[PDB]
């Protein structure tokens, strides 16, 4: 990362930004290696700037009564966002005083040499004035956005556990979209607000030079365009408004159904998502279509008035007196940078402030939310006390509390149990201690230092090792000890290279039993003085679980105060005290003793999506041609008082008029814009469904590559321009192409030597466009990409939220925000820099050509003429030249979602359910080792199997192999079907699953429940009942129409278990695949488990893996996973016969029921 070349670049390098010419000859020749980008410069740093923004709004913030972000902002760059605007407005004069020199030389056709000079003097002082200035805005607004990313992100870890609830990850994304690349390039255009009004007095002081006070009428018209323009804009600006929160809400439900794609495969639910999406898109496609229509008016004034203002100035001054054509010709120069003025520059201008303005008061919205407290003595014994403490879920209703005079204390040292069913407030009271949940009465007092394992394991992305360190130095000793006492050495020596193996966030390629395990030495390695846990056992094995209570809890960590939620007679045994709760109510505190008493391909494929696309460019064309040979009819018919036309003299001029209105003669109706507008946004209809279904059918060796950042970055931005951005950009570049085509046939005709001049110009701006090009799309491709881990970062800090603020590592995750800042910085920086190169180097090749047509013509009448048809001409050139580039970026979008289209496919007969399996092998990835290898087995209709081993020996690998969600290689057969026979869809539909991870998704009760919309109401209450969720489902405001928000934060663990074995209650198939269905369950709540197994699954196959050793007293089949092959069994007194530790580790209580 070499540093950058701008930093010791000399005055004349840095002015004609010639410093990028290194980085362009690399790209034009070669593919562009990583060595080639080049570091940032120390003043765009994030951690600088952020530090600087910091500063002014927290003086800001306690000096004012009314804070507000823009005075911060004003005294961080008010400065130099003035001193670029001054050159600015002196490059904008020279635009101004060229017209003036024009009709001096017209009309004196000695003196019109060194006019001549002076005007092809005006071009070289407009090209250093603009450019440089242009750029120093770009970079202002760069910075600008820079820095309030860095204080949102700041804020985000400050958040209160209340207010966090409503802030939704499709919101937050969607603010930094809007602004990513729009922001920086708002700067610009934002000085026009001032500069055009002083244009139009300086301008209107020049046409009253000639026409006197006959250009009022044309002011006029002018002043009813613009009026007409602002209420044009106040009507677009009200369909966004209604559009955004339609918008985010799109994005939190495709974010969750790209998350849990494998549940979604096994329960085929794939039409019922894409349903939902099409229903939200439809909603959002209507404001969008009305919003496009709005802006086609308004982007169609320029090209409308122009006749009309010139045919205005000049009528009352004719109809008063004889006025002569060089006049008129004359007006049309001045009225062609009015007009630019009037009906582009300053609406743009205003929009741009509406917008902005618009952009920070949202971000000050953001910034003066509520935040987390909490308090605590250092001087405290290291004991942890709790008096008579109640506490309230909603702020409102402190209703019911979810905890009610709780109380407690233990000395430093001993542990403390919390038992009871579900729903009682064991993770809630950990909450308040961990101070997420304020109490509405009673006081909490501890020791600061907390260490917390939650009962949903969280993971991010980095090795193992990273996982477990979190941040602070590596110690061998520790690190080793705890990895023994975690019980992880086992199966970290299956990975490849260990412990340094890159986990994906969420750990998707690891069992739950391993993640859990991670989290607890996560949790293990950090010194604190309490450590909280909740059900740390819950997904491991009866072995397991007991050599990690036995050699973590009570030998690593002996002389901590420590608090521990359980439910198992054994843990409760070594327990110094235990506190049993029940509905939020102390049902017994105290002792055990107490207790036992009681290219161009892409333009084409983006062209031919719609057949209605190719019919609206064919009309326009054709009319196009049509009216070019209307032109050239009236100009051969003009060929062969109220105005002063002499054969003699002035005759000539009449032709020149008319190529001067060309503007208007040849500017798109609304026949012809409307419907191009309206067809371009159905093909983006079009490409957002054919993405979405080709991600629904993706492999999963396929979709286990892609990163959540980088599916929101495709899903938000590129959707995005196509839907708004391209379709215009289109138009105009089209408007901008006939206009030039037209101009040239006629205008070769009346003079053959400017045509035969003007293709040396076309050709040389062919040449430089496809030089910088070839570079220019490799460093377009290089920012898309940059996006992605900050998107990924942002949804990984929200998922890990009250971990991170816990443990206090809130410093370490701001430096990695800062990194992927820096990182897409890089990359916009040069990308930028280049593209002034390109459009300086334009502006260059414009004044040489202009400077040598000029002294020839006047080396060598109607000279004056001839220079003002060629600026018009060459100036049309350079604005097409332009917008070419400007679609050209915009195309890259086309191509990335293109990329995502183009991804590979996946891929009465169930009666008795009887399986065969014959020679089954199933590994991962192509060339991976075999999880699996050789099984072989055969299952009776109507019997139940148990499938037992390990934690990570492959339960929910065989699992997936039985619904081919792997590689598999084998022959699975049911009721002698082969799985090659039958599509994949017809394979799947026959099984009922109930998946490790419970699929929750932001909806109301009875669509989780049922996506399809086929059962009634009273059929889902009767399965509600006979699951025990009558109870739950009762206790919101919507019995079936509550809408569940952050996959069911509303709900309990064990709550969730529930919903998903009513789902599988409500499927009703032969085969069932039963994957741990009590998790984290008390006894007394799995016997809702065991009594629906008996009577719903009366007749039916059922396939069912549990760590449970009283669930295997309702099995008759045995399957047990060892070293990759699995052994049969048909008595599991006959199975714990041969093994003696697991034997040893079963509870007296389980024991006795299997041996009575
Ligand atoms: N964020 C929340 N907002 C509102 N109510 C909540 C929230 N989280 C949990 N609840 C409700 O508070 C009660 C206590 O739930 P909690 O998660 O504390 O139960 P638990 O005893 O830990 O259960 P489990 O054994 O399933 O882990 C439940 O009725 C639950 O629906
Ligand atoms: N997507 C994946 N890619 C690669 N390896 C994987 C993937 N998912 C799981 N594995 C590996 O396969 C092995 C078995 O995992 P599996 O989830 O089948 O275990 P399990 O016996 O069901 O464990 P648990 O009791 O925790 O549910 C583990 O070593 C795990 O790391
Ligand atoms: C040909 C004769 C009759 C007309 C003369 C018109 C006069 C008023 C014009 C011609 C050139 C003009 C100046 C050109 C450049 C600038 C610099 C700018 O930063 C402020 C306006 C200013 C200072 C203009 C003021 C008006 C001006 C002096
Ligand atoms: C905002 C700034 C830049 C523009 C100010 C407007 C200036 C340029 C305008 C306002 C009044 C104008 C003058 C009005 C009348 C005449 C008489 C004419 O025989 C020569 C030009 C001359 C002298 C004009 C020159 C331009 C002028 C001075
Ligand atoms: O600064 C900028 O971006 C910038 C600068 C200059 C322009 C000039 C333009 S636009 C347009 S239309 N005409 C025109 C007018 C009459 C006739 C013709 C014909 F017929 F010859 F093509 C072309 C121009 O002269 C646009 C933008
Ligand atoms: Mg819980
Ligand atoms: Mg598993």
């Amino acid at each position: 990362m070499q540093r950058s070349p701008l930093e010791k670049a000399s005055v004349v390098s840095k002015l004609f930004f010639s410093w990028t010419r290194p980085i362009l000859r690399k790209g034009y020749r070669q593919r562009l290696e990583l060595s080639d980008i080049y570091q940032i410069p120390s003043v765009d740093s994030a951690d600088n700037l952020s530090e600087k923004l910091e500063r002014e709004w927290d003086r800001e913030l306690a000096s004012k009564k009314n804070p507000k972000l823009i005075n911060a902002l004003r005294r961080c760059f008010f400065w130099r966002f003035m001193f670029y605007g001054i050159f600015l407005y002196l490059g904008e004069v020279t635009k101004a005083v060229q017209p003036l020199l024009l009709g001096r030389i017209i009309a004196s056709y000695s003196i019109a040499i060194y006019l001549g000079i002076g005007l092809c003097l005006l071009f070289i002082v407009r090209t250093l004035l603009l450019h440089p200035a242009i750029f120093g805005l770009h970079h202002i607004g760069m910075q600008m956005r820079i820095a309030m990313f860095s204080l949102i992100y700041k804020k985000t870890l400050k958040l209160s556990s209340r207010v966090l609830d409503k802030i939704s990850i499709g919101q937050l994304v969607s603010l930094l979209s809007n602004n990513l690349n729009k922001f920086d390039e708002g700067l610009a255009l934002a000085h026009f607000v001032w500069i055009a009004p002083l244009q139009v007095a300086l301008l209107m002081g020049l046409i009253w030079e000639l026409l006197q006070a006959s250009a009022f009428c044309g002011l006029g018209f002018l002043i009813v365009l613009a009026l007409f323009q602002a209420g044009l804009g106040r009507m677009m600006m009200k369909y966004r408004d209604q559009r955004a929160g339609k918008i985010s809400e799109r994005l939190v439900i495709t974010s969750e159904m790209i998350e849990n794609i494998q549940s979604v495969k096994a329960y085929c639910w794939e039409e019922a998502m894409e349903k939902m999406i099409e229903n939200l898109r439809q909603t959002e496609l209507k404001l969008t279509r009305k919003a496009a229509y709005v802006r086609y008016f308004n982007s169609s004034a320029f090209f409308f008035s122009g006749f009309f203002v010139v045919f205005l100035s000049v009528l009352p001054y004719a109809l008063i007196k004889g006025i002569i054509l060089r006049k008129i010709f004359t007006t049309i120069s001045f009225c062609i940078v009015l007009r630019m003025a009037v009906t582009r520059q300053f609406p743009w201008a205003v929009q741009t402030w509406y917008d902005s303005l618009g952009a920070i008061n949202k971000i000050q919205d953001f910034l003066q939310k509520q935040e987390y407290k909490t308090l605590e003595y250092n001087l405290t014994t290291t004991e942890v006390v709790m008096e008579n403490v109640t506490a309230f879920w909603e702020e409102g209703f402190g209703g019911t509390p979810v905890l009610k005079d709780i109380n407690f204390k233990i000395e430093r040292g001993q542990l403390l149990a919390v038992a009871g069913s579900t729903g009682a407030g064991k993770t809630s009271l950990l909450m308040v201690i961990m101070g997420e949940l304020e109490p509405s009465e009673g006081k909490i007092k501890h020791s600061g230092r907390i260490s917390f394992c939650s009962q949903f394991s969280w993971i991010m992305p980095g090795t193992i090792k990273e996982n477990i360190i979190f941040g602070v130095s590596y110690d061998e000793y520790r690190y080793r000890s705890v990895i023994k006492a975690c019980q992880l050495e086992e199966d970290i020596s299956k990975f490849a290279e260990k412990d340094n193996i890159v986990l994906g966030e969420g750990g998707i390629t690891l069992s739950g039993g391993q993640r859990a395990r991670i989290s607890l030495a996560r949790a293990v390695y950090k010194d604190a003085d309490l450590y909280l846990l909740d059900s740390p056992f819950g997904y491991l094995d009866v072995l397991t679980e007991k050599e990690i209570f036995e050699s973590c809890v009570c030998k690593l960590m002996a002389n901590k105060t420590r608090i521990l939620v359980t439910s198992k007679m054994e843990h409760l045994k070594k327990a110094d005290k235990i506190l049993i709760l029940h509905e939020g109510s102390s049902y017994f505190y105290g002792t055990f003793s107490e207790l036992q008493n009681l290219t161009w391909n892409t333009y084409l494929r983006y062209i031919t999506v719609h057949k209605s696309l190719i019919f609206v460019l064919i009309w326009c064309l054709v009319i196009f041609l049509a009216e070019v040979a209307a032109s050239l009819v009236v100009l051969w018919l003009l060929g062969n008082s109220y105005a002063v036309i002499i054969t003699s003299t002035s005759s000539y001029y009449v032709f020149y008029i008319y190529v001067g209105v060309a503007d208007t003669l040849l500017a798109m109706g609304f026949f012809r814009g409307l419907p191009l507008v309206h067809t371009l946004i159905t093909v983006s209809k079009i490409l957002h469904h054919k993405m979405l279904h080709s991600v629904l059918q993706a492999p999963m060796s396929t979709l286990n590559t892609l990163k959540a950042g980088g599916i929101l970055n495709r899903f938000s931005k590129d959707i995005a321009i196509l839907d708004d951005l391209l379709p215009l950009t289109i138009f105009d570049f089209i408007q901008l192409l006939l206009i030039v085509i037209g101009a040239i046939a006629v205008v070769a005709v009346l003079q053959p030597y400017i045509f035969v001049a003007t293709v040396p110009v076309i050709v040389a701006f062919i040449m430089l466009r496809a030089y910088f090009l070839q570079t220019s799309q490799q460093l377009k491709q290089l920012e898309s990409e940059g996006r992605s881990p900050i998107f990924t970062h942002l949804v990984t800090s929200l998922k890990g939220l009250w971990t991170l603020r816990a443990f206090g590592r809130q410093p370490y995750f701001e430096t990695l925000f800062h990194k992927a800042l820096n990182l897409h910085t890089a990359n916009w920086f040069l990308y930028l820099s280049t593209l002034r190169w390109f459009q300086m180097r334009i502006e260059m090749i414009f004044v040489i050509f202009f400077i040598a047509v000029t002294f020839i013509s006047i080396l060598t009448g109607r000279v004056g003429i001839i220079l003002t048809l060629a600026m018009n001409i060459m100036s049309t050139l350079q604005w097409a030249v332009n917008s070419s580039i400007d679609v050209d970026s915009l195309m890259r979008s086309v191509s990335r979602v293109f990329k995502f289209i183009d991804m590979p496919t996946e891929g009465i007969w169930p009666s008795g359910g009887q399986m065969t399996v014959k020679d089954l092998t199933a590994k991962y990835t192509e060339g991976g080792n075999a999880i699996l290898e050789n099984i072989s087995f055969s299952i009776s209709p109507g019997q139940r199997v148990g499938l037992l081993g390990r934690t990570g020996s492959g339960k929910s690998t065989l699992l997936s192999a039985f619904l081919r969600l792997l590689n598999t290689e084998g022959e699975i057969q049911i009721d002698g079907v082969s799985w090659d026979s039958i599509t994949l869809q017809q394979w799947r539909k026959a099984f009922g699953v109930i998946p490790q991870k419970v699929f929750i998704f932001s909806g109301t009760f009875r669509k989780n429940l049922d996506p399809y919309e086929q059962w009634s109401d009273q059929e889902i209450w009767k399965v509600a009942d006979e699951v025990g969720l009558r109870s739950v489902i009762e206790q919101f405001p919507g019995k079936l129409d509550f809408v569940l928000v952050d996959g069911g934060c509303v709900l309990s663990h064990g709550h969730k278990q529930l919903m998903c074995l009513a789902r599988s209650v409500l499927s009703k198939a032969k085969i069932l695949l039963l994957d741990q269905p009590s998790a984290h369950l008390d006894p007394v709540t799995y016997q809702i488990i065991r009594r629906t197994l008996k009577q719903a699954f009366a007749d039916c196959t059922v396939i069912l893996c549990e760590h449970r050793i009283e669930a295997m007293l309702e099995c008759q089949q045995f399957l047990v996973i060892e070293e990759n092959k699995v052994r049969q069994y048909d008595s599991i007194q006959k199975l714990l016969n041969e093994r003696s530790l697991f034997r040893q580790a079963i509870s007296p209580s389980d024991r006795v029921k299997l041996f009575p």
